[PDB]
């Protein structure tokens, strides 16, 4: 694959699911070898694991006193389309959540791709690895293609189920929205988070009922979104990834723990 | 008491808890003997029981093809302050829910009262009456003052409790917000309602947890709000009421059923 960027600036705006504040993005084109980086109040924050400053309920980055919340969805989309050189200008403290999935981001970036002059230097998983924690587990092994599987064991009706993404099936996960169980909402709100949450950007799941009037887009939309998240967190490795991943009940924290292991080893 | 109206137009705007649409109110002053009436698309809708067209999840009025949803909170405030002559102009299909209580309405109307030249012709409960339905019950008897008691028997932690409003204690109920149990939200949304609902205008109560980060304003804020509602529904009798009411698990439907009984009898 050839490094890619955008043919022109693309902007998005809306509220942040956590801050509740309005915010706007502006993806700028960049030359070969630049990499993915955010820009806020004059500071460049590389979309790399060394800048992760928070992983509960979202993956946040920060540098030199400047922070940006929830970068997983836009990074996931960038990872899927293989965009490698862009500066994500952020006016606000968080990435707009939009509808909760990566659809809008995907559709716009997909038709504004600009191939550049250089082969992509993929981060390739060279040997097997496993990272565990409180029953949660993520496994990674060598592969010529990006393959991600997420298995969930839910306390509500979703019960136990898994989903697998393989290159070419981008559209099966870019629509999967963000979700939360009703029993977690009180916590999110108490710790100063989820201020921008609503049924318009979050699928609220009860012990055996879906609150959202629109129901689920897929009987397993939740685990599909989990794959979407993992794929975004993986891009923090610094470049498009080539490996086979299996995540059992993983989350941003474990995802990042894995990312750091991989980087460290190589 | 002397009939009252406002010293000048007072307007309020916001979203409707049910429609989700924006809407604005404009309370206009009116001469003696006018009464409380709404105005929409050229049609005057008297704030009277004969115009009630819906009572599930809200008290709605309608006439000659024009409808206005959720009139209980503004009417309650009008009933408490004893405003008797005004035209509530409605731009939209529902009364703005605002924060879910009658605070904003109360504060504005309270300092713009204009006493007029005529004694109020109070609707006076002349004999005892009881209206029942599926265990729910409302009782009314003679009284020189408006006295309203609401007793609830909740399936969640609130358990069993009651509250009593007596003239002079207006402020103890004008702040009590709208509430709903998480287990009802799916229904509201399915029947095309609660489209404007959020934790910003509704207290969502779980089986033993309060979702709202701000918690309850009173350990019994729910039953206080029920009294607030009943007082608004009673004003549909056509004029300030003087009677002693006791409501056991009552709701808009029973409230109106009572209102109609009373009117019919007298
Ligand atoms: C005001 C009414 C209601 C609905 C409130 C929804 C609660 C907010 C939940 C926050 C979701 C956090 C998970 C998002 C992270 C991700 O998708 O990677
Ligand atoms: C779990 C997340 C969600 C919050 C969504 C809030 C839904 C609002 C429900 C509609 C309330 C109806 C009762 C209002 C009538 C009244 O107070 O008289
Ligand atoms: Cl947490
Ligand atoms: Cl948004
Ligand atoms: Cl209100
Ligand atoms: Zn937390
Ligand atoms: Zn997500
Ligand atoms: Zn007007
Ligand atoms: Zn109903
Ligand atoms: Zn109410």
């Amino acid at each position: 694959g050839l490094e890619k960027t955008v043919k022109e600036k693309l902007s998005f705006e809306g509220v942040g699911i956590h801050t509740g504040e309005y915010s706007k993005l502006i993806i700028h084109p960049e030359k070969e070898g630049t990499g993915i980086r955010f820009f806020k109040n004059g500071v460049y924050i590389p979309a790399r694991h060394e800048f992760v400053v928070h992983t509960n309920h979202s993956t946040d980055l920060g540098f030199k006193g400047q922070r940006i919340k929830t970068v997983e969805h836009i990074l996931s989309v960038l990872h899927l389309l293989e965009i490698t050189n862009v500066t994500i200008e952020v006016i606000g403290n968080e990435i707009p959540i939009l509808d909760g999935s990566g659809w809008e981001f995907y559709e716009a970036i997909r038709k504004n791709i600009l191939n550049q002059n250089r082969e992509i230097d993929y981060f390739v998983v060279e040997e097997p690895i496993i990272v565990e924690d409180e029953g949660r587990l993520i496994k990674a092994e060598p592969s010529d293609t990006l393959e991600v599987t997420y298995e969930g064991e839910f306390k509500n009706f979703l019960g136990r189920q898994k989903f697998t993404f393989v290159e070419g099936n981008e559209e099966e996960i870019v629509l999967a929205r963000t979700f939360a169980f009703d029993w977690e909402i009180e916590h999110i709100k108490k710790v100063g988070l989820g201020k921008g949450g609503s049924l318009k950007n979050t699928l609220v799941l009860g012990k055996d009922k879906v609150y959202n009037p629109e129901g689920l887009r897929y009987e397993n939309e939740p685990v599909r979104h989990k794959v979407f998240d993992l794929i975004g967190d993986l891009y923090l490795l610094g470049s498009p990834v080539k490996g086979k991943f299996y995540s059992f009940r993983g989350g941003h924290s474990l995802n990042v723990k894995l990312v750091k292991e991989l980087a460290k080893k190589q």
